[PDB]
């Protein structure tokens, strides 16, 4: 029947005007709804880094570890928590003048991989809304360094716990349109020569301004693996560890976040850098550069502090590596890893001593 | 053929069906995002606490009121809102920005016209349970006559304000607090001012507990309508209305509340209670009483460790422009 279709073609145009009708309304809520979330999202970013200013873009930390099961006997010092940043400590050699630090925060022997984590997780938002992060763990072998960055599959530390936050959070942030891509690079630097740590081909690399900037940085022939999901970044990172094998080579990783919203055509990119520096103990029983090093690097936060005009961040390869995310909206964590052992004594005051430093910069 | 229009039958039952598909996914889209933007929303106020709490103890937020039904024909001078907390006037003749033409004044917060009796106490909300934890709170409402003080601090049977609100949420925490036990006595007390001589908001010519809270509700009524005062017979009085409260581990959590409703910030009496709070106030941000009875009376739920708050309230029209110059100008020197 000709009739029967000219009937449902008719009713067919009625719920398709309908449809088309009510589908402009929701594109039309969709819109300002957008906006809306753009705005929000762009407030409370700054909203963020505020808070982040008030707590300091620079803030050190002190983390004397627990003594390990095996050796105990060595009278560790004498420790006493003057307050939840004040600490201070003393030999058991019966008899200068004290040995006092403040710290931001002091994390004692108990206080756990998750408890170091809280101190870097609001970080790591910093990263995904565009800023430059550092993340140091200063020290003598042994303090440490490589069980609070790294840490233990029994327990984790920093940067595994970063990738678990770092995923969770660009998985959300989808649902605001942003779609982040993590660019991963992992490094090793001994006597003031860089080695990449994925790859095994001896190449020779190199510090170089960045295309499209100046400003930033660039290592030439370096794998650069742009993380596909958890599992490739896990592959990757077990990887690095891998070829690791240093107590006298300094540990970059960095993880640069790479946020692009398509529809409102803007770019944000913001960078971690966790680095495991090298034992800051003196020589005893050749080492020269790795004393320039370390000192050049707390030469240069120094100078940050002190808000020196001119800083010559090109006088180690560490510094002049991670220059632009030591720079000005740039946020730096430092991690001074400590001994609670007798023998550890000196060592251990000369650690801490970066403390007094830092703030006498007031 | 005719029933070649089968062809467009066809043709549109896709039609449909593709708009229909589209009809859903937006649906879904748009749930996403107001879900989303209410998530975005929140920490954004929750890093504005951090923030104001990480700076000072002292709070201050502005509120334009919009035009009265009843005033289509007074004009306003030209707003302009830059941030969340940033507000700029300009006056509506040209030779006004011969005179440092540029009024602009940041505050912690500044509330649009359109703004919502909630959307205001949602940014007091954050002092009231801080009582509970040990502090003494203090509310302002600071402007000149007609600008939004009153309908502010208490506001409409039809809108209620910032005094009613807080009672309830007052409550909803001692609810939270006798769970593994502690208990709390709401001390209420009503009084005001008018020229260097307290009265009283309760009796005739004062301090009862509460123990019911549409009881606290009450004499808080009693008190709104004990509280007669039509237009100038209140241009000249303070509406105090302390608070404080008290718990026990079910040793004695000690808190407060200063609700206060000040006079007419604008040319007229005596009126230093003002003049002389600004000073009062300016002093204590410099950090380092008796010359009002305001002053002198809540001279304690300020000072140190107590997080006082002032809501600066304006008026958007031309004629009020020197007047509310004068009290950006005043929050402004608090900033
Ligand atoms: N906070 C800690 N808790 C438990 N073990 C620790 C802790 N810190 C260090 N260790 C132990 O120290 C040894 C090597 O750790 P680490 O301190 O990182 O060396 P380094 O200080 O040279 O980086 C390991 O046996 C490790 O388990
Ligand atoms: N934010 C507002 N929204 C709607 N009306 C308001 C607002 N603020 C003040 N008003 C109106 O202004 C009139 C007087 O209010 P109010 O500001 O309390 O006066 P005063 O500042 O002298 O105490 C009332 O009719 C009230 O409804
Ligand atoms: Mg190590
Ligand atoms: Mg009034």
């Amino acid at each position: 029947m000709h009739a029967a279709l000219s009937t449902e073609v008719v009713h067919l145009r009625q719920r398709t005007e309908e449809l088309l009708r009510c589908n402009e309304q929701q594109a039309a809520e969709l819109e300002t709804c957008k906006e809306q979330l753009f705005q929000s999202n762009m407030e409370r970013k700054e909203l963020h880094n505020t808070v982040m200013d008030l707590r300091g873009n620079i803030r050190v930390f002190c983390r004397i570890r627990p003594p390990l099961e095996s050796e105990e006997n060595r009278m560790c010092c004498t420790w006493t928590y003057h307050d939840e940043s004040t600490v201070e400590l003393q030999s058991i050699d019966a008899q200068m003048g004290q040995q006092i630090f403040s710290f931001d925060q002091v994390f004692h022997p108990l206080s756990s991989q998750s408890d170091i984590f809280e101190m870097v997780s609001p970080l790591i938002q910093s990263a995904l809304d565009g800023y430059n992060i550092c993340i140091f763990a200063y020290g003598q072998t042994g303090s440490g360094k490589t069980y609070t960055m790294d840490g233990v599959p029994e327990s984790v530390g920093v940067i595994p716990r970063t990738v678990d936050l770092l995923f969770d959070s660009i998985r959300g942030y989808r649902n605001l349109g942003w779609e982040y891509e993590i660019k991963a690079t992992f490094l090793e630097i001994y006597n003031e020569v860089l080695y990449d740590l994925l790859s095994n081909e001896q190449k020779d690399m190199e510090i170089r301004m960045a295309k499209n900037n100046k400003n930033d940085i660039y290592v030439s022939n370096i794998t650069e693996e742009t993380v596909l999901d958890p599992n490739h970044l896990r592959h990757l990172m077990h990887t690095a560890k891998m070829n690791r094998a240093s107590s006298r080579s300094h540990a970059v990783t960095k993880l640069e976040l790479i946020g692009r919203h398509a529809e409102k055509q803007e770019i944000s990119v913001g960078s971690i850098n966790l680095v495991d520096l090298a034992g800051s103990e003196s020589p005893k029983t050749e080492t020269k550069n790795i004393k320039r090093s370390l000192s050049e690097l707390t030469n240069v936060i120094l100078a940050l502090l002190q808000k020196q005009d001119h800083i010559p961040y090109r006088n180690s390869k560490l510094t002049h590596l991670l220059m632009p995310s030591l720079g000005g909206n740039s946020k730096t964590l430092m991690f001074i890893n400590v001994s609670p052992f007798q023998d550890c004594f000196q060592e251990s005051v000369k650690s801490l001593r970066f403390a007094a430093s830092v703030n006498s910069c007031k």
